[PDB]
């Protein structure tokens, strides 16, 4: 499950409309927001995680979405000391997805483990500044990567 460095194989996805915006989501049964992610599981590629978690979290489909976009390397974030409970952080790998079917199609209660209460759309400059503080780092690259993408759908 996790490599020699103590990082967990994982994926994270920003999807994304032709507005400008982004897919923020509320994490279950608490206040803060984020990007869906999740682990890549023995034997997955991160393209198959990510579709995976994709309809696990957010209820969409392969034919829901395109894939614009995604990270040539893995970005890392180590775990604030305190809730390490073995795994000190994520390596990610990050994906840009536009959604192309309706915002309808998004549901968050498709898997046994919901881990979102639901969504809304945000400015794409919104999630930085919002993001738990020690994902920040890892959110500002991630958005700078995808920001001439978002952008031209948006012009
Ligand atoms: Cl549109
Ligand atoms: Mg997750
Ligand atoms: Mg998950
Ligand atoms: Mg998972």
């Amino acid at each position: 499950m996790i490599d020699d460095d103590g990082y967990r194989p994982n994926v994270g996805i920003v999807i994304c409309n032709r507005q400008g915006q982004v897919m923020w989501a509320r994490r279950f049964g608490q206040h803060s927001w984020q990007f869906p992610q999740g682990g890549i599981n023995p034997g997955e590629s991160a393209e198959q995680a990510m579709y995976r978690e994709l309809f696990e979290e957010v209820g969409l489909s392969r034919k829901d979405v395109r894939i614009l976009a995604s990270t040539r390397n893995w970005l890392r974030y180590k775990l604030p000391k305190r809730l390490v409970r073995v795994c000190i952080g994520q390596k990610q790998k990050w994906f840009l997805l536009q959604l192309v079917s309706g915002d309808a199609e998004i549901n968050m209660q498709t898997s046994s483990t919901p881990e979102f209460d639901g969504w809304r759309w945000v400015s794409y400059w919104y999630p930085v500044r919002q993001v738990v503080s020690f994902k920040r780092d890892v959110y500002r690259r991630v958005m700078k990567e995808f920001a001439s993408v978002v952008m031209s759908l948006a012009a």
